[PDB]
């Protein structure tokens, strides 16, 4: 299905720590990936069960300025 | 953002790492290819293409083992 996601892009280390933090302290997401890349820059994919969950996530989960938030969709 | 054609390959991480190294040799047939990742072993490789033409080519010349699940789809970017 074409799933709503967001990709968090930035420093690989900043992202690894953000992933731990998301996992330990935050709600409003279905799954989150390991840090990956297509090198000091990376990507973290977060999936949602709906557009409303993704919106709740973006209205309440603190994400660092240095990490870019790209909203989007992908087949999974 | 545009809907980009892709395929995900899912399977054993070793399998995927080997296949990914092979593929890196046939880079003509795809746009990009990710490092191996997983949902937080069952790894995943994402391959991107600049057209459905190029994807269909890829799928017609590349050999994928049966234990590696091919998932065709798209993603925005």
């Amino acid at each position: 299905h074409m799933t709503p996601i967001i990709h968090l892009k930035g420093d690989r280390n900043s992202l690894k720590c953000l992933r731990y933090r998301l996992r330990k302290h935050s709600d409003h997401y279905r799954d989150i990936s390991s840090t990956w890349h297509w090198e000091k820059t990376g990507i973290l994919t977060v999936t949602y069960h709906s557009e409303t969950q993704r919106t709740k996530f973006l209205n309440t989960v603190a994400i660092p300025d240095s990490v870019q938030i790209l909203v989007g969709y992908m087949t999974m």
